[PDB]
RNA sequence: CUGCUCCUAGCAUGCUACUACCGCGUAGCAUUUCCCAU
């Protein structure tokens, strides 16, 4: 037969590519929350400057601009906690900029999933919780 | 197929300790022999 595509599962780099693969779906599920916002009733000027340049960097410079992507990286260390295993992660979120919408929610993955990977991730599936004391 | 762990066995290496003998080196103690012509 022919396989029209998929990972497989007897290979040896499944593992590494899936895991990349994860961290691209968040990275741009970050990327498309913040830029869905009007930048009229934002917080302090530092987001919404870094929100415009966002936009320069993404549609208008032509090639790779450095310092803007050492400062994007940074602000996602720093709002952004990632623990990642293959097609298997644990977030820590600040809660604050996700109410204003300006890091990921499970409503941006469920669009970014449903408009890139053809699937509807039903939010059932999904858990969060607020406290910090169990794990 | 990758990663983690347990257990077993063997090997090999390194290191440590013990035992024996050896000789060395040092020190102490003590003795045994005592010499001759062309």
């Amino acid at each position: 037969y022919v396989k029209p595509g998929g990972t497989s599962s007897g290979d040896a780099t499944t593992a590494y590519a899936n895991s990349v693969f994860n961290i691209c779906q968040a990275v741009t599920a970050n990327v498309n929350a913040l830029l869905s916002t009007d930048g009229n009733k934002i917080a302090d000027k530092y987001v919404r400057n870094l929100q415009h340049r966002l936009y320069e960097c993404l549609y208008r410079n032509r090639d790779v601009d450095t310092d803007f992507v050492n400062e994007f990286y940074a602000y996602l260390r720093k709002h952004f906690s990632m623990m990642i295993l293959s097609d298997d992660a644990v977030v820590c979120f600040n809660s604050t900029y996700a109410s204003q919408g300006l890091v990921a929610s499970i409503k941006n993955f469920k669009s970014v999933l449903y408009y890139q990977n053809n699937v509807f991730m039903s939010e059932a599936k999904c858990w969060t919780e607020t406290d910090l004391t169990k794990g």
